[PDB]
């Protein structure tokens, strides 16, 4: 298919992301959090960005393929380099830093959250990732792992996704135009299902907006999508890139995608 995408390098596009952020009502406080790790990032990493082709220098860039191609290893190399005490921010804490306030969590989260410690660790050392004490433990008993029953049933597993969110007390703010898309992989080997991929949808009069940190020492992406069908073919083949896995379970808030 064609991806139509932004990876904010340009005051320009980020002025256009902030009024879209500020229109769906997210914080403008976050906002600038949000657009301040951006720049903050694209500096770090200018002089390896500037060398992939497909990165745009000034508004929207177009590619012919599932996912769009990133200097992956080179990027985490400087990452390392230059922050070696701690982890760049990822697609949790990003989708969380944008939406945090649009989900309700009223149950501290005492169960096994071993898949978030590095998530935990950005939290308490990143100034990118500072949060609340309130909205630490929500985010522990949003993003901790989900148990399973090892059903390849994607149905059945998004309704115990569901099931598992409601016995949390976890529930999504309503009549609103932003959602979250969360991709979660199924581990049978710990009995649970995880979020793997996350990222923020709003829809526009162009279509749907999606943004998401592609991944930790990754770069931000923001995608022009036709339709939400395209949305979550994009998190299947984000999924996807990583011989015999299971298919992944695309939820959008609580509901399969
Ligand atoms: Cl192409
Ligand atoms: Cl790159
Ligand atoms: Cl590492
Ligand atoms: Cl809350
Ligand atoms: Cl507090
Ligand atoms: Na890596």
């Amino acid at each position: 298919n064609k991806l139509i995408y932004s990876n904010m390098i340009d005051k320009k596009t980020q002025n256009s992301v902030k009024e879209i952020l500020k229109e769906n009502k997210i914080n403008e406080k976050d906002i600038d959090t949000f657009i301040k790790a951006v720049n903050n990032y694209n500096k770090l990493q200018v002089k390896i960005l500037q060398n992939n082709i497909n990165i745009s220098k000034s508004g929207y860039s177009s590619i012919n393929a599932k996912q769009v191609p990133y200097n992956l290893e080179k990027l985490q190399d400087n990452w390392v380099k230059k922050f070696p005490d701690y982890m760049d921010v990822n697609c949790r804490i990003t989708a969380f830093r944008l939406f945090k306030d649009f989900i309700n969590s009223n149950k501290k989260f005492t169960g096994d959250s071993i898949d978030l410690n590095v998530d935990l660790d950005t939290i308490m050392n990143n100034k990118d990732a500072k949060f609340s004490t309130k909205d630490v433990e929500k985010f522990i008993n949003f993003f901790s792992a989900i148990p399973a029953k090892d059903t390849d049933d994607t149905i059945k597993i998004a309704e115990q996704i569901k099931n598992e969110w409601k016995k949390r007390k976890i529930s999504f703010k309503n009549n609103k135009n932003i959602y979250i898309i969360n991709g979660f992989l199924r581990y049978p080997e710990t009995k649970n299902v995880f979020i793997g991929h996350t990222g923020i949808c709003i829809k526009t009069k162009n279509g749907i907006l999606f943004l998401e940190k592609y991944g930790v020492t990754s770069p931000y992406q923001v995608t022009k999508f036709k339709n939400k069908e395209d949305v979550k073919n994009y998190m299947f083949n984000r999924l996807k890139m990583s011989i015999e896995l299971p298919d992944p379970i695309i939820m959008e808030n609580d509901k399969l995608m």
